[PDB]
Order: structure tokens, then sequence, then C-alpha cells
């Protein structure tokens, strides 16, 4: 018969899912940024530019004011409209003569004799064009479009575990187990060798696997515990849908107190553990201790949940069981993000190198 | 006694191997290629070259025909033979005057006054030499030699699971369990506390762990199932070698319906799960439920497979159990491949940057 | 009742820790080095320098001797003191006229007419300044400070498993189980539903989970074995602290014969397996088969270890259980190291590219 501790294996596998919910899934390697370094290179270039170039960014009546493009439209014989926003952003702090003179001294361009200034200008313009071409690589905007946020991932994990965007509180306010469709008895709710369960998410599957009820508390209801049964008082023959207090006494078997540094491999290993504990029969696959007939919670039957989507002839969990598919989506999005962070590293490092060379007065003369 | 579900843990571990066979192990991150970008840079260089350089690649009697090196041997006072193949490939489409004039307009070299053309040529020749030096890095050809194919990996996994290069079909045509050496009784086939098994691969180990036979179907033969025993009809005291129908009723407990994105970590975790379920005794290590004496399939004995290669005094599975060693080889080859893909990324990104600069007419003047 | 094989799951999880101890945790991807390539670039630069520059590194009375900076202090009107150590290291082999003439021929600078030499010098000086700026990136010294050693990691793993810096030998010389605090009886030592254990490390936890004693050898003492019980003879009601022979008969259930290529993911999966097998009760969490009351080793009680640090209301193992926290530290240090190796790759590849260009006589003329 099924007794104390018999479902420890399944509980561990399901809790490895549950623990990733709430706001515990953390995205560490995050937005690798190079825009400040690029902006610094662009502003160095504008500072080094001839004063008649900076003058194009000034209002005709007030030298300290940025040019208005209705007041002074850009010349049509130029590609200036294609670059004006970035140029004007570089020029704005420089419209102040005190800020500009400071930047010239800071970048070591002050006092440079004309020929030496020309050669410094040439190297800076070359390095700036190189910085733009590295920062504007297509696999940069692509990589950028592949990055997600801790937020988006957290919401999708909560969907697979709770069919909700946020984890329900300790009383499970707003939550209704089994999507409101629980009826009749435990085996109708949790499934059998011939019928699928009503559990569409990870939390309700854990409830089928681990909840005691009013008849098994002294026996099979201890499958996931050691000392005492969860004590739900679940009476599915009278009130099929369990209460939030009932659900929380099962959730507290899992670690909802820590955090997990998300990783596609972490998600994979957890999904694989659940998926391969599925016992494939002719009509259903069963997760949990199972002796005979159905997942009624009786010590002679089963403490388990059943799925019709995978069998000994068809189905793969991360594609055909909806809640495991949704969690596989998080792994997929984590992989893309992880590769992007790696790809966005090269421009970042190269732009730092360029900014260092642009501030080396000796190099500016050599590379000219 | 051993009964329904007692081997779910071991089945899950073994099926995590079996599911990687057939053509389900997929290599995602594949050949990172930069040869098209390099070829484009080389053809840009040839187009920009002086017309008397392109003329060296033409037949003396037909300007549209490539030079024949028997008809017109290359000068010995040059390193031209060391570069001719790549140069001739760049020059071939350019031998057509219409294609060449188009490429000149496309690369924005047409109409350039002589001094501006010379400076553009200088920058392109410099960028092309840089592209070659990046593309010809030694850790590029090395990385290239470390890359494998989904095919080679799939064949080695099928060797560890089936001792064959392809997964046997549903009737196991062409396959003979236990390499034709099964004899006497189940315990002679599957091993004991004193003797090793006849199972040399993963599939036959799963058979020892999970097959019912004609005597245990109502008891220990349900160790890996829920509702019904596999129903092999295996009668090893009369016909020791099971049939293909018998083997398939056990294989269908595993997920042969999906695919796995291969990963050294995936392989590691799966090998580690199997290896540490091995129960180390003085003379053998046992995988599977074991109560007494041997792996006979009796409810009082064992549903298991034994190996003499590892014990409580010696042996490590991924080195001393042949089938686990072969699968560790796939992990090793996956690691090399994964690092190579990463190393081949840098040349790829740099060549894209160079091609962008070479097509920027403003940069070609600045960098000269 | 608890019997043969009932703790195989827990043993596998704990042995996955134990196997990482001793000197079996191997750091593969190790120090990515670029200093030899940098030193080669710096020495190429010094060789190409004007002879009057090399002369600054010579003693005034002996041209073959390095300048002494007390004898001939460096000029104050220069930044020479900021670069002298690296310059002098590049110059030292060149003070020998035969070595210098050889290096000039080797780098193909001999016989170069003056204008061609000047242009070669210009390109080499530019490439050398670029090499320095890449090699001196801040995320290089940072990455360098993040790298650890197989040694440091091995010592911290041995702390989590043994509370010692090295793994005890087969007789456990120098080791005292349970930090010398074992007393009274098995349940006082290994814990209960109300009390924590005396086991502060991984080895002593495995002892609580898997050791037989003088009363359970024929029953619960076989929870982690197949054929024969470990045979400790442990008699905690008389001599609470087990002997080294006793401890070794339990350790030999784990694989101490191989090696593991360390990986944060490897550590994570192993920590997660242990952490989620912890059965959370109101006052303790229990690892191991548990039927009633305590971890006394009786077949009706438990073969297990208990922790008060995590419960069904608080605690996360990798932060609140000291030995699991220490092992999580190894994972954290492995992640930093793995990212560093990746970041230190870019300078390495770029310096190889520069050294190749500096040795290409054709490029030295083009890039001038
Ligand atoms: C770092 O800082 C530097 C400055 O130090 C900055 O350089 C500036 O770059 C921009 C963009 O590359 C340059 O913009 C060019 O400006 C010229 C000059 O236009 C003025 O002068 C002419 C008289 O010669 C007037 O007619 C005109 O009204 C302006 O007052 C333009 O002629 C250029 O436009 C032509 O070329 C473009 C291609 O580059 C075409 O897209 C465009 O349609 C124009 O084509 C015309 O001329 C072509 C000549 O080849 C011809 O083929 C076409 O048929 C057509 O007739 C261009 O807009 C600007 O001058 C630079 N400033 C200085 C002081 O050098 C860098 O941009 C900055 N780096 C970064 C990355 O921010
Ligand atoms: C991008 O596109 C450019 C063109 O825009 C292309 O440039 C070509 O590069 C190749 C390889 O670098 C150059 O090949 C050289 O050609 C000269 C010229 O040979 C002709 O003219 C001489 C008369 O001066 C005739 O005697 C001869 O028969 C040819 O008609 C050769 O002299 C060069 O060979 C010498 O130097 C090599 C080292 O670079 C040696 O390996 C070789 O043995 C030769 O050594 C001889 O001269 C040495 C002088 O230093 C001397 O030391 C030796 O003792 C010996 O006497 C070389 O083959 C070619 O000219 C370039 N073309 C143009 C138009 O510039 C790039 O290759 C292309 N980029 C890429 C990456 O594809
Ligand atoms: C690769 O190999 C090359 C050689 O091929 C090597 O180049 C050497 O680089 C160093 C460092 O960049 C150069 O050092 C400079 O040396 C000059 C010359 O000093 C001598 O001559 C003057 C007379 O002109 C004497 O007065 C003096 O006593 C020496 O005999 C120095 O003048 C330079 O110092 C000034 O500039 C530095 C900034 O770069 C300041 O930090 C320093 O305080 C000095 O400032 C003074 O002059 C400034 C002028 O702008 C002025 O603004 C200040 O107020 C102040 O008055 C500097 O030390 C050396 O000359 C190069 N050698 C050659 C032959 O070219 C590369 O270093 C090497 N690459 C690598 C990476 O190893
Ligand atoms: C589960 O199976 C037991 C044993 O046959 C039976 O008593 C229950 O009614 C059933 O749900
Ligand atoms: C396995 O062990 C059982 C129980 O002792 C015995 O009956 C079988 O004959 C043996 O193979
Ligand atoms: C463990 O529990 C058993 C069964 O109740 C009891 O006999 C032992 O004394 C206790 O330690």
């Amino acid at each position: 018969n099924i007794g104390t501790g018999d479902n420890v294996l399944h509980r561990a596998a399901l809790c490895g899912i549950i623990e990733l919910a709430g706001k515990r899934a953390k995205l560490e390697t995050a937005l690798p940024n190079f825009q400040n370094e690029l902006n610094s290179i662009l502003e160095l270039n504008m500072t080094a530019a001839e004063p008649t170039w900076l003058d194009q960014f000034r209002d005709k009546d007030d030298r300290s004011k940025p040019r208005d493009l209705t007041k002074q439209p850009l010349p049509k014989d130029t590609n200036w409209a294609d670059h004006w926003t970035a140029w004007a952003k570089a020029a704005l702090p420089l419209l102040n003569d005190e800020t500009h003179q400071a930047k010239l001294k800071e970048y070591k361009l002050a006092g440079l004799q004309p020929e030496k200034l020309e050669r410094a200008r040439n190297t800076i313009r070359r390095l700036t064009a190189e910085a733009v071409a590295k920062a504007q690589d297509p696999t940069v905007a692509e990589s950028t479009a592949d990055l997600t946020t801790e937020e988006d991932l957290q919401k999708q994990i909560n969907q697979a575990v709770y069919s909700k965007d946020t984890e329900p509180d300790d009383d499970f306010n707003g939550y209704t187990a089994f999507e409101g469709k629980a009826s009749t008895n435990r085996q109708t709710i949790c499934g059998s060798a011939v019928a699928g369960s009503k559990a569409t998410n990870a939390m309700d599957a854990l409830f089928c696997v681990c909840a005691d009820d009013r008849t098994n508390g002294a026996d099979a209801g201890k499958a996931c515990v050691a000392g005492t049964a969860p004590g739900t008082g679940w009476n599915p023959g009278v009130t099929a849908t369990p209460t939030g207090t009932m659900l929380q006494k099962v959730r507290k078997l899992c670690n909802t107190h820590g955090k997990t540094t998300l990783s596609a491999a972490a998600i994979e290993g957890r999904l694989t553990a659940v998926g391969n504990l599925l016992t494939r029969g002719s009509a259903t696959s069963i997760l949990g201790s199972f002796l005979a007939t159905d997942c009624s919670g009786d010590q002679g039957s089963g403490m388990c949940v059943a799925y019709t989507e995978v069998t000994d002839a068809k189905g793969t969990p991360t594609k055909d069981i909806p809640w495991m598919q949704k969690l596989d989506s998080v792994r997929i999005k984590l992989q893309k993000h992880e590769r992007a962070v790696e790809k966005l590293g090269k421009p970042q490092h190269d732009l730092k190198t360029i900014l260092t060379l642009a501030k080396d007065p000796a190099y500016l003369q050599l590379a000219s």
C-alpha cells in the first residue's frame, strides 16, 4: 500500500518547478550596455571637430541655443538629416563655451599646434567611424531584440504553475483550483489509467500528488511528508474544489523562501526530471505512486495525477502537456538571451578600447 | 517484496539515455560561417585593384577567359602560386566587363578622381590584409577541426544504447539482445551480487531492469509500470534471448517521440543520475531494486542489472562501463564543439565590421 | 518498515556531493594567457626602434649591460619611469649585438631602405600601442582577479564534506565525526521531527542516512545497500562517536575513484537534488526515509538526518544550511571564473592577430 514518504521523489520534482515561481527566478547576466561608451566617443569627435562644424548645431541668433530645424532647415544636398539626432546630442553640452573649452583641455586637444591637431582629428574621426560600424552591427540589434526581462520570465513561470501572472498569496486569494472544474471525487479530479486529470498547471498537479484527504490522512495522505500529514481536510466527494488554506498546506512543502539564478540548463534538468517520472501507459501517463485503477488517494489505488497528452505510443511533455510547454518557453527565451549577452560583449569591449586610444595623445599622432 | 512502481526511479534514469537515441539528439549552435564574408572582401579588393592586376588573371588570347597556368606559367620571382587559387576565384566574375563595371559602381569606386581612388585602394588593401589575418588565425582551423555533426553524435549514442549505428525499428529488426549471449535463466542474463550481466548497452540494461517475465507479471514485473505489466512473455529458462516484440514493449516506456537539444551538461546530468544509482557492493554494482541474491526478477530477489566493472573499491562508470564511456565521449565532443562555435564567433563579427567599413566611401578616405 | 534499498535515492544525492571531494574536482578551462604574445609584440617594437632608443637601456661604460637607474637616473622631463620595467625587459636580450642583428633579420627589417623602414616602424608602433590598450583593458585585470585555482576550490569542497581542508584517508586519521559532539543515542545524533542533528557536514549526514548499527543490520541498516549491510558495528548507545573504520564502510558506497570536470551547473544540479529531497516539517526538515518520530535507525522510525535551519515556513538550503552554503560558494566562484576565461579570450585573439600583422612586411608598408 502507499504510505509515508512514498511520493518524496515526485514531490521533489514538482517542488523544483514551484520554487521558480513568484519573483524568485532571477536573471543575473543582464543588459550588456555600450551606449555610454559610444556616446562618449561621439562627443569626443564633436569636441575635436572644427569650430565651423559645431556652429552648424547652433541657433543663428543665440550661439548657446540648439538649432531649430523649422527655423533653419537642413541642406538637402547632404545626408545631415540621417545623422542629426546623434550629432545634436553630442553637440548640446558643447554649445556652452566654458564646457567646450574644458572638454578640449580634458581630451588634450588644447594647445596642439595646427598640424598636430589635424592629425589628432584624423585619428579620432577614423576611430569614431570604426566605433559606429561596430556598434551598428546587425547581430547587435538582433541580439538586442533577443534580450528579455526578469519580469517577462517571472510572469510566464507563474502561468505554468498557477495559470496566473502573479503567484497567489498565502490564502490563494483570486485563485480557484483546477480552473473551477473539479467535481465528483478525487479520481475524477486527479485522473486514472483511462482518464486525464483536471489539473492544468503545476500547482494543481502537486495538489493531486501530495494532498491528504479526510479518508487517507493516516495512510496514503502522508506520501509527501515525514511527521504529520498536510492536514487539508479535503473532502472531494462533498466539496470537490479545495480551499486556499488547503492549497497552501501543500505548497509549503516546497521552497518558496529563496531565489534561483535562472539558466536554460536549470529549467531543462527540472523539466526532464518531471517528464521522465511520467509512467507511460496505453491511455494515460501517471506522475506519482500508483498501485491500481486510479488516482483516488486510497492507499491501494494511487497518490498521483494523470495526463492523456502523452502515452506509451505518443507525446512529448515539453510540447504536448501545456504547462510544461510554457516552462520550456522560458528555457528557450533564456538561451536566446544568454547568447545575446555574449554577442553584445564584443562591441562593448571594442568601444572601450577605442575610447582609450582616442584619449592617448601619443597614439593620435602615430595612427595619423 | 518488489512490486508495482518500485523501479520508477531507475526507469526514469535509463529512459533519459534511451530518449537521446534515434535521430532525436539535435545539434543547434552549428557551423558559424564567415567564408562568404571573406570571399566578399576578397572580391571587393580584386574589383578595386588596378586593371593591370586583374589582367594577370585573364587568358592572353581571350580576355573573358581565366588564365591557364600550363599555357601561361606564373612568374617564379613571386609568391603568386601561394595565393593564386583565392585570387582567381575573386577575379572570375570580374573577367566579364559588364560585371566588373557594375561592381565598381556598386562599391562606389566609379567616378572617383585618381587621388581619391588611390586612397580608397590603400584602405581596402589594408582592411583585406586584416581580414585575412583574422580569418587565418590558428585557433580558427583548430576550432574548425573540433566541430562535429548531428550525424556523428547520433551514431555514437546509438552505439551506447544499442551497439548499432542506427536505432532498431519497432520490431528490432537486425538486433539481437545481449549480443547473442543470453543463456540459462534471468539471473545469469542480468547478473547478481557475484556475477556481471550480459547487458553491454543501455537498451539491454533497461530490459533487465524493467521487463516482466512469465512468473513475475503479477508482482515484480510491474516495477516500471502503473496499470499493466509490459506483457513480454519472456521465458528465459526456455528461450533466453527475448524477441523484438518483447524488447519494444519495454522501450515504449521511454520517450522516443520528441527531440533533445544536445548539451554536454544534459549528457553529464543523465550519466551522473545513472552512475550514482549504481549500488556499490564488494563484487558488483547493481542498478535497480534489489532485495536478495541476484537479479532473477523474483519479487524476493531483484529487478536489476549488475556490473563487475565498478564496486565499493574501484571503478568509475563513465570510464569503466563501456556504454557509459561511449556516451561520455559525446559530451566531450559537444564541449569542444561548443567552445569552437564561440571561438569562431570573433572572426565572423570582425569580418562583418570590415565589410561595412570597406563599403563606407567616407571611411575609405579617412583611414588613408 | 524501512528496509533494503529504501534510501538509494538519498544515497545517490549525497554521494554526488562526496564524489566532488579529495582532488577529483578538476578545473579544465584554466588561465587563458596572452602575456607571451604581448611580450613578443613589445620586443618586436624595441627591435624596430631607432638604435639611439635602444641605447637608452644600456650602461654608459658597457653597452652589453643594462642601465642602472642609480648610476644613471631617468630624466624627470619624461614618463619613462612609468614604462621602464616593461621597456627594459624588452630591451635586455637585444643588448647583445648578435641577438639584435638576428631579430632584425627574423622580423624582416634588415636591408629595408630608410623610407620603407620608417613606414614599418610607424605601423609597428601603432600596432604595439593598440596591443597595450587591448591587453590593459580594465575588464582584463578584473577578469584576472575573478579566476581561482583547482586548489582553492578543492579545499572549500572538502570543508563542506568534512569540515577539513583535505579529505581524510581511508582510516579517517585526524577526523572526528559529528565534530566530537555525538552523544546518548542515534536519534540524538541524527535528529528527529523536533530536534536538529549533530551532523554539520556532508560526510556525517551520509553517515546518519546510511550507516547500519548493531540493532538494524538485518533490516533498516540495509537502506543504502543491496547484498550486505555496511557492517559498521556502530553502537551509539555505548560509544556515540563512530570510528574511522566505521565511517569508511559508509564512504565506500560513493565513487571516490574518478574525477569530475567542475561546472557551476554540475554543482547546482547536485545541490538542488539534495535540497529538494529535504522533507519540510513544522520544526525540522528531514533527508532520508522517515516513518515515525525520529532518525533512530529503527525500521519503524527513520534512517535519516534532520536540520532545524529549514522548515515548511522558512529557510533555503544553499543559504541557511552551512555545508550547502559552502558548496554553493564553489559554484559562484566557478561562474565568475568561467565568464572571466571567456572575457580574457578577446585580448588573446586580438594580440595573435596583431603579432601576425606585425610580421607581414607587405602589411607594414600598406598600413603606413
Ligand atoms: C565626427 O566628426 C566629423 C567632423 O569632424 C563628422 O564629419 C561630418 O560627416 C558628415 C557625414 O559624413 C559630412 O557630411 C557631408 O557634408 C558635405 C558638405 O556639405 C556642406 O557643404 C556643401 C559644399 O561642399 C554644401 O553644398 C552643403 O549644403 C553643405 O553646406 C556634403 O556634401 C555631404 O553630402 C554628400 O555626400 C553624401 C555621402 O557621404 C550623400 O549622402 C549626400 O547626398 C551628398 O551627396 C552630394 O555630394 C556627393 C559628393 O560625393 C555627390 O556624389 C552626390 O551626387 C551629391 O551631390 C555630406 O553630407 C560632414 O561634412 C562632416 N563634417 C566635417 C566638418 O567634416 C562626422 O560625421 C562625425 N562622425 C560621426 C560618426 O558622428
Ligand atoms: C588585394 O589586392 C591587391 C592588389 O590591389 C593584391 O596585391 C598583390 O599582392 C601580391 C602579394 O602580396 C603582390 O605580389 C608581389 O608581386 C611583386 C611583383 O612581381 C611582378 O613584378 C616584378 C617586377 O617588380 C616581376 O619581377 C615579377 O615577375 C612580377 O611580374 C613580386 O615582386 C613579389 O614577390 C616578391 O616578394 C614576395 C614577398 O612579398 C616574395 O615571397 C617573393 O619571393 C618575391 O621576392 C622577390 O622580391 C623580394 C623583394 O622584397 C626580394 O626580397 C626577394 O629576394 C625576391 O627577389 C610579390 O609576389 C602583388 O604585386 C600585388 N599586386 C598589386 C597590383 O599590388 C593583394 O594580394 C590582395 N589581397 C589579398 C589578401 O588577396
Ligand atoms: C615602442 O617603441 C617606441 C620607439 O620606437 C617607443 O616610443 C617611445 O615612447 C615614449 C613614451 O611614449 C616616448 O617618451 C617620450 O619621450 C620624450 C622625449 O624625451 C627625451 O627628449 C627630450 C627632448 O625633446 C628631453 O627633454 C628628455 O630628457 C628626453 O631625453 C618626452 O619628452 C616625453 O615626455 C613628455 O610627454 C609625456 C606624455 O607623452 C609626459 O608624460 C611627460 O611628462 C613629458 O611632458 C613634457 O613634454 C610635454 C610635451 O607634450 C609637455 O606637454 C609637458 O609639459 C612636459 O614638458 C615622453 O616621455 C619616447 O620618446 C619614445 N621613443 C621614441 C624613440 O620615439 C614606445 O614607447 C614603444 N611602445 C610601447 C608600448 O612600449
Ligand atoms: C483504488 O484502488 C483500490 C484498491 O483496489 C480501491 O479500493 C479503490 O476503490 C480504488 O479507487
Ligand atoms: C532471489 O531471491 C529469492 C528470495 O530469497 C529466491 O526465492 C530466488 O530463488 C532468488 O533468485
Ligand atoms: C522510532 O519509531 C519506532 C516506531 O514507533 C519506535 O519503536 C522507536 O523507539 C522510535 O525511535
